This record gives C-alpha cells, structure tokens and sequence, in this order.
C-alpha cells in the first residue's frame, strides 16, 4: 500500500511536531498552533483524523520520522536540512533567521561580532548549523547547543540576561515579542528561506504529492497568510511599540489584577483571559485610567453601568473587573438565541464597544445583503459601513464608528490568544 493509501486505510494522519505555541498548543479551550491548524486542514482534505505527537527535541523529532510505523510527516516550522533519510515538501512561509540581543547592550551588527558572546541555540536546529558554518570561518566563535530547552526559553534567557544572544526565525521572534520586553533583533543572520514539512526518506511520492498540492492550494486561498497573521502577526498588527509594551504590561501590571479576573471568570463560567483581554484593550490594565468621554477604570465603565452592577468605585480594580465582567456576560446573554458560540462572544465584544442598537443595524444590514446575521465574519464586514452615509442613512440608529468596533474585537481576540499561549 502507498504512503497515501495507508493513511486512508487507517483513517488517521500521524503528525509529529514541537512542544511550542507556534506549532501545537493544548489549552482547556482546545488546540491551536500554526502547524496544528495547517495539518488539521490537511487531514480533513484527506478525510482522515489528525493525530498529533510532540517530540522531546529536534533530533528525536527526525528520528521518529524515519522510525518504522512512526508519523507520516513533521509539521514544526522546519527549515530544509542531502540526508535522504528525510525529505521536504514545497515551502509554505518565508522567514529570516535573526540574531537576538537584549535592549541596553551593545548591538552586534555583523557575524564578526558574534565572537566572545554567551550564545545558545536548540541542538539539532538549522540555526545550530549556521553557527557551525561561521565557526569554520571564525575558529574562536563559541556557542552552545541544547536539547533540553525550546525557542521560548532561549528568548527568556536573552530577556533576563542569562545569555547574550540567540538565533531564531523571525516569525517566532514576532510571536514571542509580546512576552519579552527587552528582546530585540540585532540583525538578520543569513537570507530568507521557506519553512517545509518533512517526510521520511525514499521514493514513495504519493503523500508528498498531496502535501504539495495542499500547500499550493493554501497559498491560492490565503490560508497561510491568515494563519501567519494570527500566530506571527503580533508586531505587524499592534506595531513594534505595542508589542514590547504589552510584554512589559504583562510582566508589570497584570499580576496585580490576575486574581480578580480569575474570580470574576469562575463565577461567570467565562474564560478569565477573555476578561483580561478586554481590560487591556480598555485601559492597558490601569485601574486609575480615566478617559474624557465618560468611561473610567480598568474595564472602562460608564457611571450608569457602574451603578447597575453594584460598583461604588470604578477606580477600584476588583470592582471594575467584576462589573465589566458581569456586564459582558449580560450583553452576551441578551443576544438573540440564533447566535451560536464561538461567534456569540465576538458579537458580545462588539456590543460591549458599540452597544446592541448599532450592532442590530449591522445585523440587519448583513441580512439585507444576503449574508448571515448570526455569523461574526459576515457582520464584521457590515460594521465599518455604519460610518458611511450611503449606508447609515438607511439605518434606524444611524452613524456609528464601526471601523473602531472591528479594531476592538480583533485586538481583544489577539490579546486573548496571547494570554492563552503564555507558558511558564
Ligand atoms: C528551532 C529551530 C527551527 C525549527 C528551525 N527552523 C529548524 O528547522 O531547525
């Protein structure tokens, strides 16, 4: 039976990956990861179940792949390795290895500067191999390979000054930037290269052909780009300053209010990280925060909402978290029965910012356009229109800043993702 026929026969596609939020992550809310979502799509294309294995490290990852009866493929942000014990699919993401340093230290600008530093990379990585190449040229270059850490750990070490430098791909630095406020790109070390899935060595090309056809379909429909934005887009969407500032706020601000968020979350069957995400978007986790628009405190409440909720002080963190949390749940509960989770929460987020009246208008508008008013992706196309006259003059409630409401829901969902992917 071909590699491809065997997968169909078993009704399972076995995938091996790295223990990493970038690749595969287990949370109470389900499974996420750039590679997980991409592979899950592959399995479903083939009409089979996805079964995920995580390796201990990169050497063990490649060793399992060549192992008889092992996984069909590795999906793990791999950079192509002549070792015909392993083969590689077409590439699916353009990334750049980048030398990483700690802000407030001498920035190395060229490979020469890598000499005489404390450097660590993952044992078995293409990054390790790059440094072996440079060592050939510069015989006194020192660095260490480790099989007992992952990429998140290498960046922590640079962040707190445990080591001077590391070397990682630019996608994963972007992803991690929101955890490590001091980490910065020293320079791009080596040129841009594509990530590839790896398959066992040999001449059976039945599954490889399907992987390539699938990845090429993925680039046709923007799937790879959507997945990139979600996991790797943090610095691009929130801006550089937003990225490292969040890392700082996560470190400095959140631990003061984490326990209130959890307590509000438990008593309301609502994920506390979703509540924390709203607090970040509203006030950047600052209890004293006031606007000059009639909203104040950590969850940014109006006086009216504060009183309805039993809040006697909006600048009290605990009370602001409780009232804004109850309020979000209230809004979400009042939504029409027809809106199912997960959309229901994203609708509730929009209503938190714009109110149910304008949100109704966006729902009515989607309906007028032959879209589905209970689907978030549909209504989200309608929200920016509330700010345009050809549209809002035809609405009950008129002009609203719906583009801002879109921004609100995206950011919160991103902050939510970020808080979910935290490791310790
Ligand atoms: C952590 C190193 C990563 C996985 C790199 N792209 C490699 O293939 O080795």
């Amino acid at each position: 039976p071909t590699a491809l026929e065997r997968v169909q026969k078993e009704g399972v596609l076995r995938v091996i990956t790295r223990n990493s939020p970038a690749t595969y992550f287990q949370d109470r809310n389900g499974e996420t990861g750039f590679e997980y979502e991409l592979a899950k799509r592959f399995a479903e294309r083939l009409g089979v179940e996805l079964k995920i294995e995580t390796a201990d490290n990169l050497d063990d990852l490649y060793a399992q792949l060549s192992r008889e009866g092992g996984p069909a493929l590795a999906a793990a942000g791999l950079t192509p390795g002549d070792d015909a014990s392993v083969r590689y699919s077409h590439t699916y993401l353009d990334v750049t290895p980048q030398i990483i340093y700690r802000n407030g230290q001498q920035r190395p600008t060229r490979p020469e500067d890598l000499v005489g530093k404390r450097i660590m990379v993952l044992k078995g990585s293409s990054h390790a191999e790059q440094l072996a190449e440079l060592k050939k040229q510069y015989p006194e270059l020192k660095y260490e390979e480790s099989d007992a850490v992952e990429v998140v750990d290498l960046l922590r070490m640079v962040d707190v000054g445990d080591i001077d430098l590391t070397l990682v791909d630019s996608n994963e630095l972007a992803m991690n930037q929101v955890y490590f406020p001091n980490v910065r790109v020293a320079f791009d070390f080596g040129e841009a290269r594509g990530l590839a899935w790896a398959l066992p060595g040999g001449d059976d090309d039945s599954l490889m052909n399907e992987v390539n056809a699938f990845l090429d379909q993925a680039k046709k429909e923007g799937l790879l780009q959507r997945l990139k934005d979600r996991y790797y887009g943090h610095v691009d969407v929130l801006g550089y300053v937003g990225a490292y500032t969040f890392a700082q706020h996560l470190q400095q601000r959140l631990p003061r209010y984490e326990s209130h968020f959890k307590q509000s979350g438990k008593q309301l069957d609502t994920d506390w990280r979703l509540l924390a995400a709203i607090g970040y978007q509203e006030s950047l986790w600052q209890p004293g925060a006031t606007s000059k628009t009639g909203v104040r405190g950590l969850m940014m409440l109006t006086n009216r909402t504060a009183q309805a909720m039993g809040v006697s002080n909006r600048l009290d963190p605990k009370q602001s978290i409780q009232g804004g949390s109850k309020y979000f749940v209230q809004i979400r509960s009042e939504l029409p029965e027809s809106i199912k989770e997960p959309d229901r929460s994203w609708f509730a987020l929009a209503a938190y910012n714009i109110g149910g009246a304008h949100l109704e208008d966006a729902r009515k508008m989607a309906e007028k356009e032959g879209l589905n008013p209970n689907k978030w992706l549909d209504v989200k196309k309608m929200l920016p229109r509330l700010a345009q006259k050809q549209w809002y003059a035809k609405t009950r409630y008129g002009y609203a800043r719906g583009g801002e409401t879109v921004h609100f829901v995206q950011n919160v969902r991103r902050y939510y993702d970020i808080l979910t992917w935290v490791t310790q």
